[PDB]
């Protein structure tokens, strides 16, 4: 699968678990159409977003919900989301790995491009 | 000074300067109303964006273009902009820092809140 | 295998590949032990660093050669490694990842531990 | 002030307030000299740790006390410590910040090296 999400959490040293994926796609008109979504697995992994064939070059936006995520572990959070915006360009073989690191006042995201 | 933004680049060790930082605040009808915006200056650190008054309660988006920043200094990046999105002010006016770290392809972001 | 470490390269949106890491356990003499050590994979992973036999409580110290990383791309780097050091307690089945991402000058580092 | 050091709370998101802070400079014994200490005041910061004339060209090894900071905030932290490793003034005196952010399972720090 060609774009995957990663979420750990800061002050547990965990994996966050059932944390809320949306992804969006830019469209013509310059507004966010949904794209994908999905919750992170026990291993804090979202798998299975999309595919090959559906995942074309353009601007795409990750919005994680981080809020959700530390109200159901009762700790106060700072963060409506967290929003992750890039642009996918082909230039040969490439997969996209979305890794987020989570705490109540901060958050880390960093991309993983691979062939 | 009730929002104040700073600005550091992890690859030359260095503030990151002459940054554009665009502020948002959500209206009533459900819409990114532009509310302030301003440039890092050479010490990474943008005062004056809003006042006590103005600065009311509500929903902000801070995005920080780091797009233009890389490619500045002629480095392709992978994130459209660095945007961090959270309710000020819900309990009573507080002083907000929001920080970045800046790498091509990652960006972490903080919030210091004092009162 | 209860101890594993991974290394991203923040600058490259990359795998961190080929990166030595050295593993320490704290000695009666409070002096630094070697316990076991390898090369990240293409991956970015390093597995089979110990065994469960021998990964026994203790203050353990994980040193990653940021430095010769850095200088095998041409990257110009600020510190000499990067040094995680923290107590091992068994408190129910534990296993260990050291996640670490790395920018010339400045590196993140987090614990995952998962039953 | 030729070094300064900076400690953040991603849990509160509040500066860490009185924190340890031991700089030690390698010897020619090889060896880590004692070279100073100081604890982060209320706005996170530690100024006045050394001197233009002290701060020799060297490596030295700056250990905050993160683990006293989390267990006098009633928190079991992951790490013993963050230790940041850097050689300083090889081509000529500069100013170094050294910031730090804390989580309890995570640190990310970064170096602002000025002329
Ligand atoms: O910016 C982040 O969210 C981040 C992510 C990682 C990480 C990435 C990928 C992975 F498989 C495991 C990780 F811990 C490690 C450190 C880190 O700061
Ligand atoms: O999440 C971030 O943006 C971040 C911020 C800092 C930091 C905090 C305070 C400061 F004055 C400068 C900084 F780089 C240090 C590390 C870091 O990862
Ligand atoms: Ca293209
Ligand atoms: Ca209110
Ligand atoms: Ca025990
Ligand atoms: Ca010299």
């Amino acid at each position: 699968c060609p774009l995957m999400v990663k979420v750990l959490d800061a002050v547990r040293g965990s994996p966050a678990i059932n944390v809320a994926v949306h992804v969006f796609r830019k469209a013509a008109d310059d507004t966010w159409e949904p794209f994908a979504s999905g919750k992170t697995s026990e291993s804090g992994e979202l798998h299975g977003l999309t595919t090959e064939e559906e995942f074309v070059e353009g601007i795409y936006k990750v919005e994680i919900d981080t809020k959700s995520y530390w109200k159901a572990l009762g700790i106060s959070p700072f963060h409506e989301h967290a929003e992750v915006v890039f642009t996918a360009n082909d230039s040969g073989p490439r997969r996209y790995t979305i890794a987020a690191l989570l705490s109540p006042y901060s958050y880390s995201t960093t991309a993983v491009v691979t062939n």
